[PDB]
Parts: C-alpha cells; structure tokens; sequence
C-alpha cells in the first residue's frame, strides 16, 4: 500500500502522452519508485516484472485503449491472490461515467478497488493519486 512502485503508461491517439503529464511527478509526492513502461499495455509481460518491481499500483493514461486485457488483467491479479496489485487508479477508464458505471464496472463495482480519474481532471488529482491509495479507502 506504501510500496514504492508505480507502473505508468498507455494512451492512444492524443498528441503523444498528455497523461505522462508528470503523473510520475506524483511518484515523488509518494516517495515511490518509477516503473514507466511507455505507451504499451504489457499485461502478462509487465506482470512478470510486477513480481520484479512489485507493482503497488497501476496508472493507465487511457479511457479504454488497453482493451479487456488491462480490465480483467488486474482483476485477475486480485483473483490471483499472489500478485499484489489491488490498487489501480485508472486514469480516464471509460468516458461519460463517474461512480455510476455500466454493466462493465457493475461487476467490477463489487470489486471497485480501482478508482478512475474522470475525463477533465488535473495533475492536482495525482497529488490525490497517492493521497487516497496510501491513506485509506
């Protein structure tokens, strides 16, 4: 929970990475470690490196630009009950929704250990990245 490990990346077509947008600065604001992959959706590949670095949380810079891979990727990592990564502050993740998610995160509402930053947030919300996840939920 206070593990120094933040694996960040993804994003689709949007300049380059307006998510990169120093969410890694929040690393510093968490006294955590950096595990920037890039703009890939390395599931089972960075899951092998999630044992390595010991990914505490995952920060996606995409509102579904990772598929059902990253969706039931970390949910499967919970359901793994071996790989630690039950904290997923998934930036963007599904547009036109906040709290009230469709049938998709209806089942992942029950899980709902993953929060999302609504489209139109700020890096001010990333100060709140590791403020809530490290604090209490």
């Amino acid at each position: 929970m206070e593990k120094k490990t933040i694996v960040l990346g993804v994003i689709g077509s949007d300049c380059h990475a307006v998510g990169n947008k120093i969410l890694d600065h929040s690393f510093t604001n968490a006294g955590f470690n950096v595990v920037n992959i890039g703009v890939l959706s390395s599931q089972e590949d960075f899951i092998n490196a999630a044992i390595e670095t010991k990914a505490d949380l995952i920060c996606v810079s995409s509102l579904y630009g990772q598929g059902e891979i990253d969706c039931k990727g970390l949910r499967e990592k919970c359901d793994e009950a071996g790989l630690k990564g039950i904290k997923l502050f998934v930036g963007g993740n599904i547009v036109v929704g906040k709290q009230n998610w469709p049938d998709v995160e209806q089942r992942f509402k029950a899980m709902g250990f993953d929060r999302v930053y609504p489209p139109g947030t700020s890096p001010e919300t990333t100060i709140a990245d590791m403020k809530e996840v490290l604090g209490v939920e």
